């Protein structure tokens, strides 16, 4: 009795006779059609990994249209008579690659490759609409596509080369969906069932259903209805049907702005501004106008604009029709509008602006919460004909309450006043009062919000006035890049499922610290396809896990953080496992929680005792000092945001405890080890296989085991293959991130800038287990000097034990934190001495042959050359003048420039991890199979190992292959970590190759003109083995804390970065103008790979220091759980001019073919952006705050728009603009 | 499997015990030489102590054998 | 040291229980 759903995928007709309303396109492509090119990266519309092209006939507008969409949000029930194109649709290595695919692959635009298919599809969709796009159109196409690996530069460079109907009924397990064909049908249906939920683009409903746990048993999709899709030009304005896509609104409005006279288009340009930096193309092409309006979010960017302009809403039910202008009464309460339950929004008339009528819209450049506390507004003024006398004033604000509001009392007080200084003052006083926030208001950011309400109005006030008056050394592309661009590269969840394969969903603590009183699964048991619920008692071996054996596999009697894994559901489909998990009821009895570093310190809650490195005489250094500066600094944590989340498949064999696993991990050995220990079985029973990861970044060094062990237990218990891939929100909550650090410090220095004494106490937030916290803090202390000679020094570190997810390894492993604290006090020294920052830094640098604070000698110390060279190529001195000139001429925008060096120690600080094995076979056709202990996460390790092997064997790369990493080829492998994989596996592969050459030698001698294949066959027929191991052990390592001597590191990697930013002093927003990097990587095995690493690391660093902000409830529960509330760098985030150079003529004697580690050393250079921001704020403060040039102000990381704005203390932040006294001329 | 031991002859001619027996014996000897210094340092220890101590001293616990 | 002892085939118990996996006993992909 359900109709058939009929659509097309890559040209091929799909007939689905039993369409479930709840099935996403992404789910159908991957699990019904076997097309796994399209990926899951977030499931909430932010990341674009799931991008596809959609083609449908606009009956109305009368043409086939092509546009991009997020498959994770597209209900298949919206797709009747639509055509879908995926990455497989356009080309592949088996036939021919599309030019888009070839291009991104060859331009080094793909590292891990997980984002690449989505980007390919965005670009492809662009080219299908505009065969010859501008650079601007290309960049805009990628607004909804995230890449964690590349730093974006090579993708844009690479793509630069392209520039210049009857009612249907569907019945699911839970939902009935009606595709309405006419307005009559819509109104009738809504009358028979008023509770029925409308769905158009599903970009809000999808979120409610998936993340907020709603269920609407009846759904009506009205997308087909012509009246909901009309664009109509009237005498009063342009009307849009409620179902029109934001992209249609954008396009219509842009055409009106280009055509009509400026004075008619003030409102249109407000709308367009709010649509500017709004999601991406995927969302804009499916989100409907009415969807945004009726969602009625407190942080809707459109509702404030519609309210301020009296945008007319035509509203309809059976028999009824009315047209109200949007005013303050339209939103009575949280997520509600003024429609009866029968009523649907039909159209929206956006008005022309009249004579003497002006309009502005603005929005906050940050978002930290799901639907609150992001300031956004519409502002409108109408004067008396030809005058400056206010006749009407509207100021409407989102993100200042639980609904869009209007500053009615403030604006009403202005009627008949003139547009001058007094009015500015009166409006600001009113705004600060009428929109005041209690200091515990939901969303926080109280000061910032208040400040933006006033400063947005100031910008409006000023605007209104104006309106008036051998391949080693070669740049070889990543070996997998082509298959990554084509969607042929296999990641863990792309491996096909066994016919009997099951799915696991974790059950997770919702409390920071509590007793587990009881667990009830009776509701989960009712879910179709439920198999079992697993917990601590189901474990046959041991429940004791984690690197320091201080964790449970499943929570026993207590929980110790939000996201602590209590158990697991196994079911026949992932959706069933998801539903059943949400419905397992846990009974808790709350315990006193400890959340912040400050909490931990107050309560002496630490793992172990203070770590310390100390050299010289401190009370003494401080005695001799001319100046002493103390302070405190915090640096926020970071989420890895690998585009591919954690994932494990576990295959139980049924013999002798044997199990085979495929897992997204940097650490096959611990995975194998942990799984065996969980099962109570010898390690020799467990096999772990890693093909590749879609990113790791340290987050997959240890924490992958939380998923692996659970999936393994499920496999053991059921006897079926089982898999689990985490959702983004689960991944961010459970798996841990970078360690937040607090620092209490004191520096003694001379008038000169020369440092004489330093003491730093570091405190890390470790979370609810040890993991790598102790090693991370050691790395921190080893790097508290950065590149500077400090005669008297004492660094302590303390690990804070807290009821938070356990924090872990992240690219830099504690160094960037310590290095950031170093440059912070260094910047304060320069300002205090009143000397150029680059002179103070240069003067304090180590020289060739100096000892660090841990007594290791610096040999081949290239910081001076990198510095020299960066200074020159970046034109530092010239631009510094340009920056001062700019600041002398600009009042409310300021520039900043900073140059910063880095040194970074190379080796695992645990000596026994610096070991590495390889295994090599040469088969009898002479083809070679290389296996080594390293894993591929996008860094191009396998590419580098093929280049090393080809050079060592003296054969073409085409005869050599690396398939995967596995515990049965190379055992006891270190995690792929600490940037040394090229060094150590490079060496191990080299040795195995030498052995093979020594064995072939007598055959090369008997037959020197023979080919490789001749010699190989001849050694085979002489019964000479063509298989061997290779092994390497880093020499001369062993630092002792108790004697403070011995080498901690094999060598150091160095670099220097100069960055320039422009800040908007009124909003806290900023633009990264230019960054120049000079890095010492020795003699690069692969300059394309290495530059890619410099670029990607730098961009991760700039994320850490300026964009990425994790935020938690006072009670320790993560609020920022997806891309919509956690902002990693996007395409539009990178420096406009982004230059990277590798230092020439600097071979490294320590490592393979004179190369150096590159993975982690350049991440910290990202901080040059931060200190350029601090430089600019300093100029803003000299402008509006005081006249003290040697003022030290604190600025924590990340330097988000909030912190930047609050630091620009002015007549707004102080409220001096109100007439009140305060700080500022 | 072909990715652990390459280029093997078919399991044929009744000689598998003789030949794979020698190859396994030779890989065992290699492992014994490698563990020897650790056995000597701690002669009252168990197998597991020697293996761990070898691993911690960065001695390879993997080898081929051939006959 | 078991060399020279009448040690049963290591896989016999599993062969007796039908737990020993032969080629076609491997589960099929969907
Ligand atoms: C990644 C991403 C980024 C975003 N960024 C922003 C942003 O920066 N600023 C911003 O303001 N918004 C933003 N949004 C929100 C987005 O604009 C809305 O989700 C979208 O416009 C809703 O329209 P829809 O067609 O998808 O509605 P649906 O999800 O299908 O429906 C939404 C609600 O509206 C109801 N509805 C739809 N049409 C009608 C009708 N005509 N009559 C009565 N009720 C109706 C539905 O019943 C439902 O309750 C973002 C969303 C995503 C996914
Ligand atoms: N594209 C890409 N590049 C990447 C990674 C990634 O996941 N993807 N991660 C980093 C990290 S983080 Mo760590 O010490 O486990 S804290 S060390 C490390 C490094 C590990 O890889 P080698 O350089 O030894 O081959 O790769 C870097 N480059
Ligand atoms: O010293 C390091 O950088 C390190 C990195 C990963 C794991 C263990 C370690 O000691
Ligand atoms: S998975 Fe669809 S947007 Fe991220
Ligand atoms: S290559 Fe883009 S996310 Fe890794
Ligand atoms: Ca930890």
């Amino acid at each position: 009795t359900a109709d058939e759903l009929v659509f097309f995928v890559n040209g091929k007709k799909v007939v689905e006779k039993n369409a479930d309303p709840e099935t996403t396109l992404l789910a159908y492509l991957r699990r019904k059609l076997g097309l796994r090119g399209t990926k899951l990266g977030c499931g909430e519309g932010g990341c674009g990994a799931c991008t596809v092209m959609l083609s449908k006939y606009d009956r109305l507008q009368d043409k086939i249209i092509h546009f991009s969409a997020n498959a994770c949000l597209a209900p298949i029930c919206t797709l009747h008579h639509v055509a879908v194109t995926t990455v497989e649709g356009i080309g592949s290595t088996k036939t021919r690659l599309h030019p888009v695919q070839e291009r991104i692959a060859k331009s080094h635009g793909s590292q891990c490759g997980f984002c690449t298919p989505g980007i390919v599809m965005s670009m492809y969709t662009l080219l299908r609409n505009q065969p010859e796009p501008t650079v601007e159109e290309i960049e805009d196409a990628f607004q909804g596509n995230l890449c964690r690996c590349t730093g974006y530069r090579p993708i844009l460079q690479g793509f630069r080369t392209f520039a210049k109907p009857k009612q249907l009924r569907f019945e699911g397990e839970r939902v009935t969906w009606i595709q309405a064909s006419t307005l009559k049908e819509l109104l009738d249906l809504k009358a028979q069932h008023p509770e029925a939920k409308l769905v158009v683009g599903n970009t809000e409903i999808g979120i409610e259903m998936k993340f907020k746990n709603q269920l609407f048993p009846m759904i009506i999709c009205p997308a087909w209805i012509p009246e909901l899709n009309a664009v109509e030009h009237g005498p009063e304005g342009i009307s849009f049907g409620a179902a029109c896509a934001l992209s249609s609104v954008e396009k219509t409005l842009l055409e009106a702005v280009a055509k009509l006279p400026t004075q008619k288009t003030e409102v249109f340009r407000g709308v367009l501004e709010q649509l500017r930096w709004f999601a991406g193309k995927q969302v804009k092409s499916v989100a409907s106008l009415g969807g945004n309006i009726i969602t009625a979010s407190p942080i809707s960017d459109l509702n404030p604009v519609f309210m301020a302009s009296g945008t007319k809403l035509t509203i309809v039910s059976r028999g009824t029709r009315r047209t109200v202008p949007m005013d303050h009464t339209f939103f009575p309460s949280y997520r509600k509008t003024l429609l009866g339950p029968e009523e649907i929004l039909l159209s929206i008339e956006i008005p022309y602006s009249r004579e003497d009528e002006f309009f502005s819209a603005f929005k906050q450049a940050s978002r930290r919460e799901d639907d609150i506390a992001k300031v956004t507004c519409g502002m409108r003024v109408l004067f008396q004909p030809g005058s400056m006398q206010v006749k009407e004033l509207a100021l409407c604000y989102g993100g200042m309450a639980d609904r869009t509001i209007s500053a009615l009392k403030t604006t009403q007080k202005q009627l008949s006043k003139f547009w001058n200084e007094k009015l500015l003052q009166d409006v600001c006083a009113g705004l600060a009062e009428e929109l005041s926030l209690s200091p515990d208001a939901p969303g926080g950011m109280i000061e910032f919000r208040r400040t933006l309400t006033l400063s947005f109005f100031f910008k409006f006030y000023l605007t209104v006035l104006k309106k008036l008056g051998d391949t080693v050394g070669r740049p070889l592309p990543h070996l997998a890049a082509a298959m990554q661009a084509s969607g042929e590269a296999v990641y863990c969840d792309d491996i096909p499922r066994y016919e009997n394969e099951l799915f696991l969903r974790l059950v997770t603590s919702t409390r920071a610290h509590a007793k587990i009183k009881s667990i009830d699964v009776s509701e989960a048991q009712k879910v179709p396809g439920f198999v079992c619920f697993l917990s601590a008692d189901d474990i046959p071996g041991s429940n004791e896990t984690g690197l320091f054996n201080d964790e449970t596999v499943f929570a026993k009697d207590t929980v110790t953080c939000v996201g602590h894994i209590i158990g697991a559901v196994v079911a026949d489909t992932p959706e069933h496992a998801e539903r059943a998990a949400h419905v397992v009821k846990v009974t808790y009895e709350d315990l006193p929680a400890i959340i912040t570093i400050e909490d931990a310190i107050k309560n002496n809650s630490f793992y172990g005792s203070e770590l310390k490195i100390e050299k010289g005489d401190l009370k003494k250094g401080f005695s001799e000092a001319d100046n002493v500066v103390s302070g405190e600094l915090y640096i926020g944590g970071q989420d890895h945001f690998y585009l591919e989340t954690h994932c494990t498949i576990a295959i139980p064999k049924g013999e002798e405890g044997e199990m085979e696993l495929f897992v997204s991990t940097q650490n096959a050995m611990k995975t194998q080890s942990f799984v065996a220990k969980m099962l109570g079985v010898p390690v020799n029973r467990i096999l772990v296989r890693v093909k590749r990861m879609g990113g790791g970044f340290g987050g997959k060094e240890t924490r992958s085991t939380l998923v692996s062990v659970a999936v393994a237990l499920a496999a053991y218990k059921t006897g079926h293959p089982v898999r689990c891939m985490l959702d983004r929100n689960e991944d961010m909550l459970i798996t841990g991130g970078r360690h937040p650090f607090l620092a209490r410090y004191k520096v003694g220095f001379m008038k000169t800038g020369t440092i004489v004494a330093l003491e730093v106490d570091h405190y890390s937030n470790a979370g609810n287990s040890r993991d790598l916290s102790h090693s991370i803090m050691e790395r921190a202390l080893f790097h508290m000097d950065n590149c500077y000679k400090i005669p008297n020094i004492r660094g302590t570190g303390r690990l804070c034990k807290t009821n938070l997810s356990s924090n872990t390894a992240f690219r830099g492993f504690g160094g960037p934190q310590a290095l950031f604290i170093a440059e912070n006090w260094m910047s304060e020294v320069a300002v205090t001495c009143g000397l150029p920052a680059e002179e103070v830094r240069w003067k304090n640098m180590y020289k060739e042959g100096d000892l660090t604070h841990f007594n290791q000698r610096l040999e081949g110390f290239s910081v001076p050359r990198c510095w020299d060279e960066c200074l020159k190529s970046s034109q530092y001195y010239a631009r510094k003048s340009e920056v001062d000139k700019f600041n002398k001429e600009n009042c409310w925008k300021k520039r900043g420039l900073c140059i910063i060096p880095t040194k970074f120690g190379i080796s695992f600080t645990v000596p026994f991890l610096n070991q590495a094995g390889a295994l090599i076979h040469v088969y009898t056709d002479g083809s070679v199979l290389v296996s080594h202990g390293g894993t591929e996460m996008g860094q191009g390790l396998h590419t580098k190992m093929v280049q090393v092997a080809s050079k060592a064997l003296k054969i073409p790369i085409s005869k050599i292959y690396i398939s995967e990493t596995s515990t049965n080829t190379v055992p006891n492998s270190s995690p792929t970590a600490a940037s040394v994989s090229t060094d150590i596996y490079g060496q191990a592969v080299y040795e195995a190759c030498q052995t093979i050459l020594k064995r072939l030698e007598p055959f090369k001698k008997k037959n020197p003109d023979g080919s490789w294949e001749d010699w190989v066959m001849a050694a085979y027929q002489d019964r000479v083995s063509l298989s061997t191991t290779g092994f390497y052990r880093t020499p001369n390592l062993g630092y002792s804390f108790e004697t403070n001597s011995g080498n901690a590191f094999h060598y150091f990697t160095y670099g220097v970065a100069c960055s320039e930013v422009e800040i908007d002093c009124l909003t806290g927003d900023h633009k990264n103008l230019r960054t120049d990097i000079v890095m010492d990587v020795g003699s690069s095995l692969n300059p394309a790979i290495d530059i890619g690493q410099v670029e990607g690391a730098f961009v991760q660093g700039l994320g850490l220091f300026t964009l990425e902000e994790l935020h938690y409830s006072p009670e320790g529960s993560l609020h920022t759980r997806g891309p919509s509330t956690y902002k990693i760098p996007a395409f539009g985030s990178i420096p406009t001019e982004f230059r990277v150079s590798l230092l020439r003529d600097c071979p490294n004697k320590k490592a393979i073919y004179a190369s150096k580690a590159v993975g982690e050393p350049p991440l910290f250079l990202g901080a040059s952006v931060f200190f350029a921001i601090k430089d600019a704020i300093r100029a803003a403060r000299a402008q509006h705050t005081n006249n003290n040039t040697k003022e030290l102000f604190r600025l924590d990381s990340p330097a988000t728009p909030e912190k930047i704005r609050n630091a620009c203390v002015d007549k707004f932040t102080t409220l001096c603009v109100t007439g009140a006294p305060g700080n500022c001329k």
